[PDB]
């Protein structure tokens, strides 16, 4: 349910940052290259994060912006990764570095990454090249915000798109057409 | 444990709204009806909330007012219906319209929503029927409060429907009938 | 982890309180003779709390004093006794009620409340009259914190009141009976 | 997830603290002699947190320094020793008399203290014995800090060593050196 903190940074321990929130202080997990571009402690800063809930423990991924933690989330979902191994490859390379390795299948690039191997590093590549197709853009608009909220509600992507299609009309808010194409299915 | 939050909206993407309260970033997941009624980023909001806990993960249901939490509430009571499907079906139809398609039994109004059918459509509807004959009103009182705070501690309704009847004093708090109530029967 | 709330009161709703920590909203369940306590809506209150932890849910169970809570904790200890059972007992009756009922073994004015019956009344008796003993006290001083320090720690009750007796020393603060009653046991 | 509170101190009951935070009162158990260190009730005190987190409880251990914290972690890491059993070892005993004793095998002063026994000390010793080879220090620097971010990433500590050798210059900031040793290593 945590999905930005907002705090004063206190102390760096890489890949570990301690922020202040009130005076609850989080410890938040991020990737090299966001821990990079953090301001300097006893600065303000602003994390967008992933809550991983456990049965043994709680924690918090944390990256700069909502693009990089989506990358995150769809990282996790390949079987023999997790926030660890994703953590790890988002350290050794940056959001825009992994997906133009996604794309040209660089499994080479990825192999030398401990913890993963060589056919998961290939499973991961042909895995994340198709998840990406449908996945939100700028790294990988009202109309495209309708038809995830439609996907979100339960219709599949493709009938998301024929509904987000007929009452369609450019200049328009994502949840008028929301409205608008929920209006029309019922 | 989390019954509502108040704080300002960072964020809306449909279904998800981001309230920061404090410097924390909450994801709250609404209801399409609930959705349209919400202030403008950058301004205050107050969301009734529903706080489902897993073991893989902690997730916040928000809502404008108590009666649309119940109303959800009772839905995901219902074997087959979980809080994905009734966020649809608050998303698809308002409450009070969900009501009175359970009363007249209109079973091919909710047939049409996703992931639910023919059969569980028309379960759905018998069960919503006789669980809002005991269901709080004013979309399905000091006397009924104290009725309701008897049933919490473990009198059965019609029972507690009676201790609230020897000492129901008409222009009386519902506590001091809880009292009355209480003393008169140990 | 949460032992107490102090925030606005919201709204009542016994045996439920919402108090407003923030812009964070705590649904806290109080027994009702602690309900009758409760300051006004829109007014500061102070509760203790306890926190149970489930896998599908959290909960906040809330006392106006630690003895009350001291006394739902002991009560919730016995196997048949649960939460909501602990909840009904002291909304029936006070704490001071209860520990009298327990004392005399008044088994017959627990009877009444439901949920419980006769055997477990019975039970209830023997097993709380027992934990009473070695039971904090006002309800059921330094040497005694030091004793109960020491318990906590792991030592066994009879021989940690042996420790806090060579160097018990009128007059003396709890945390040096506890530094001087580990140092010669070391 | 919780690393740091930061708040006013309302009540003593060693080992418990009960630390208010916002108008949250968080239960933080610490170990005697951290406990002797704590300002006044009514003072603010910075405590260094552990949050352990299981299906029946949710539970904060807290510390004055991250020495001790990282002590404790270390300690719970052995087979036979828990948090409570952790807290009286650093109870009975400071953290560097503990690591005193763990280095010159001092395993006399430890089979005192209630729960463990005499194997479990003995294997405690040389458990933590070998533990504090790798471990931080100042109780057990920038080329030090990046190659424990690089163990974390998954490195193992002798590879990630020899990473943090090849372009190790010193006057150099811990993360140039992550960065400069992920980048000759991909």
């Amino acid at each position: 349910m945590i999905g930005r903190l907002r705090g004063i940074i206190i102390e760096k321990q890489p890949p570990l940052v301690l922020i202040e929130v009130g005076g609850v202080g989080y410890e938040v997990h991020m990737p090299m290259t966001c821990f990079y571009e953090l301001p300097e402690a006893g600065q303000e800063a602003i994390v967008f994060t992933h809550f991983v809930v456990r049965e043994d423990a709680q924690l918090l991924y944390g990256f700069n912006n909502k693009q990089e933690r989506t990358l995150f989330k769809e990282l996790i979902k390949t079987n023999g990764v997790g926030p660890k191994l994703a953590l790890a490859i988002l350290s050794g390379m940056s959001a825009q570095q992994f997906v133009n390795a996604v794309e040209r299948e660089e499994v080479g690039a990825l192999v030398k990454l401990p913890g993963i191997g060589k056919k998961t590093a290939e499973r991961l590549i042909v895995e994340m090249k198709d998840r990406f197709k449908g996945l939100h853009g700028d790294l990988f608009d009202a109309e495209q915000e309708a038809v995830a909220a439609l996907v979100a509600l339960g219709y599949k992507p493709q009938e998301a798109s024929r509904m987000v299609s007929k009452i369609a009309r450019p200049d328009a808010s994502s949840e008028t057409l929301i409205r608008e194409a929920l209006r029309a299915a019922l």
